[PDB]
């Protein structure tokens, strides 16, 4: 709780810095984007420093179980099967699933039913991750990070990624042999994790975010 964090003297924010426009490793290794902004952000109203500790996406719950970190902030959607085990704030941004292929392949999938019979790279442990698992006939292929999925997908090992939009985004630009195939197929909202039982953390985000919006 805020007591913890003031008696180190700074604020342990996890997230995968895998996620540009949210969080990414920059040319010089510095990890940058809009959630290590919010997290100053927070970090500055509460009065103490901040420390980033970048991980796996699926290992920022654990991390937060254990008190390793105090909060995740990195793009996570809110979930009922997460908010079974961890608070959420309110949302600070809206995105969906997309499905990211190679302009030069003959396909244009629209749907997850279109990925029947496909081979899929996703990030483990993410929306994405959970809503192709669900059919069967995709073959999933799972990555601790991002980078791996394209990396997967670029040298035709995979026939696709599907992960959130504005992300999706990103890896196309950076990517110019890659598209985004289809619409938006889920509707999302992130939010920043805490402990359940840390109600004076959640309560302090929530203001911040609302001073902010
Ligand atoms: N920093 C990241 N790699 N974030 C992945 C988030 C993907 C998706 N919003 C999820 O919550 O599962």
């Amino acid at each position: 709780a805020i007591d913890e964090i003031k008696s180190r003297g700074y604020l342990l924010v996890g997230l995968s810095a895998d996620f540009p426009p949210f969080e990414f490793v920059d040319e010089n290794g510095n990890i940058v984007a809009f959630d290590v902004d919010l997290a100053k952000e927070i970090a500055r109203r509460l009065g103490v420093e901040l420390k980033i500790v970048d991980m796996t996406f699926d290992g920022l719950i654990p991390s937060l179980l254990t008190k390793k970190i105090d909060v995740i902030i990195s793009g996570m959607t809110i979930t009922e099967e997460r908010k079974k085990v961890v608070a959420f704030s309110d949302p600070y941004f809206d995105a969906g699933q997309v499905i990211v292929v190679r302009k030069d392949s003959d396909f244009r999938p629209k749907t997850y039913e279109d990925l029947v019979g496909k081979t899929v790279a996703v990030q483990i442990g993410t929306t994405g991750d959970i809503e192709v698992s669900k059919y069967d006939g995709i073959k999933v292929v799972r990555f601790d990070k991002f980078t791996d999925a394209f990396l997967e997908l670029k040298r035709g090992r995979a026939d696709a990624v599907v992960l959130d939009s504005a992300t999706a985004r990103a890896f196309v630009a950076k990517n110019p042999d890659l598209v985004i195939s289809s619409g938006v197929l889920s509707s999302e909202q992130y939010g920043i994790a805490v402990r359940k039982e840390d109600t004076d953390l959640l309560e302090f985000i929530n203001s911040v975010l609302r001073e902010l919006k």
